């Protein structure tokens, strides 16, 4: 019983604590993307305002 | 053991999906900001050179 408890503490602790981590990453990747997204439209909408 | 360590792993990857949602609503905020601000510039543009 020690033994497993050592075992499956440290597995549940590392894998959560790799998976959090890495979640967090993934939405600054969204974040990324979404404020490019964002400046690259609002410099096309000025853009066509100005043409227009 | 086991129940704290279900417990934990858990309730950190709660907490990362709850920290990518907040990181992902501050981008869209972010995203109106600049998306605003870009829209009164190219009006203010607009009008003072077809007053021209």
């Amino acid at each position: 019983d020690l033994d497993l408890a050592k075992a499956s503490a440290t597995d549940q602790l590392k894998k959560a604590k790799a998976e959090a981590q890495v979640i967090i990453e993934q939405a600054n990747k969204r974040r990324s993307q979404i404020l490019d997204e964002a400046k690259a439209e609002a410099e096309q909408e000025r853009t066509k305002i100005v043409a227009q």
